[PDB]
């Protein structure tokens, strides 16, 4: 996985905050997933903050709301600078030792989670781009004007980019809106039999499938079961469509042994009736799904009991959208921030070489 530090400026860090990215002049979170604030709160970060005033720490507006609603984060309050989003932004990168360096960055939106942005850096060193996790659908990045420069995308030099899925058995995923309205007709089809039919979502414990319970709670009118929503205390819009009352047919609910209540029905929070009627349980665990180059697509929902279904959902973008991603930026360099399961790292710089000019 990626460092932190991108070659053409090492001076700014990215997604990792520990080991040498403590001697940054800035830093910058794509999103906040665990996996992207490695060392984020490390005593000898917070030690070289009290020292070096003038470092910052750079993110969308949303990604500022949602890391200091942890009170382990509230630290940063004072240093941290939100950008607002495809609004070009100029930076000073100060050596604390008379060293001054401008940059300009841009955030671009990535489609992998509430905040989640591409970084666009411009300076003297030439143009670069971090991708942090994105999810991009065919022809979302050549509708990003600020990847052009008069009419053709702009020289890129390096992108450092997500890379998860790029293998080419990961060839397509089912777009996100396939992958909704799939999970949309299945609860549907289930709460509508009767007010003892419920559905259990079993999703990870990560940001990102806010967008699945905003839309199942806007076209079924319900609100979706959670653990915690006060990370959304100032975002109505996803707010509005939670709640921590388990008295409700949609739950997505969390803890070690859900599984196992599951299997003895019983939800997660552990209702297993209303006025003393069984209740009709239902899991769906968003997973992963794709068909290979030469395969047709198949049904987004997959059945695994009686009870029991997968759904198709991807943080992530296929092997094709990245190759098309890839193919239209052109960059001098790619970089994979992420090497998948069973291939190496030899393997995934060559699958991207072909497509650039370097
Ligand atoms: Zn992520
Ligand atoms: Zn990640
Ligand atoms: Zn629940």
């Amino acid at each position: 996985s990626f460092e932190g530090q991108m070659a053409e400026y090492p001076t700014i860090s990215i997604d990792r905050f520990d080991r040498e990215n403590l001697r940054a002049r800035a830093y910058f979170l794509s999103h906040c997933h665990k996996d992207h604030m490695k060392g984020l709160r490390a005593p000898t970060l917070k030690r070289r903050l009290e020292c070096s005033l003038k470092v910052y720490l750079y993110c969308s507006p949303v990604t500022k709301e949602l890391l200091l609603t942890s009170p382990k984060y509230r630290f940063w309050k004072k240093r941290i600078i939100s950008i607002e989003i495809e609004t070009p932004t100029q930076i000073s990168l100060v050596d604390e030792s008379g060293e001054k360096e401008e940059i300009v960055v841009t955030l671009l939106p990535a489609g992998h989670c509430p905040g989640s942005v591409m970084f666009l850096f411009q300076g003297n060193n030439g143009t670069v781009l971090y991708t942090g996790d994105f999810r991009l659908a065919q022809g979302e990045a050549a509708r990003m004007e600020l990847l052009h420069s008069g009419g053709r995308v702009k020289d890129i030099q390096s992108v450092y980019l997500d890379t998860t899925f790029c293998d080419p058995r990961f060839y397509q995923i089912p777009s996100r809106e396939e992958c909704l309205s799939g999970v949309l007709e299945l609860v549907r089809s289930w709460i509508t039999r009767s007010p003892y039919h419920v559905v259990w979502l079993n999703c990870k414990a990560a940001y990102g499938y806010e967008y699945l319970f905003t839309n199942l709670s806007e076209e079924l009118g319900v609100q979706v079961h959670v653990n915690k929503l006060d990370m959304f205390r100032n975002m109505p819009e996803i707010l509005h469509h939670l709640t921590t009352d388990r008295n409700t047919q949609i739950h997505a609910c969390r803890h070690p042994k859900a599984e196992e209540y599951f299997q003895w029905s019983k939800l997660p929070c552990g209702i297993t009736s209303r006025n003393r009627i069984p209740l009709h349980i239902i899991s769906i665990k968003p997973s992963t799904m794709w068909f290979g180059e030469r395969s047709r697509k198949t049904n987004v929902i997959v059945r695994t009991g009686e009870s029991s279904y997968r759904a198709c959902f991807s943080f992530h973008s296929s092997y094709s959208e990245i190759k098309d991603f890839l193919s239209y930026l052109c960059p001098v360099n790619a970089y994979p921030n992420v090497i998948p399961v069973g291939t190496t790292m030899d393997k995934v710089v060559e699958i991207l070489k072909p497509l650039c000019r370097s």
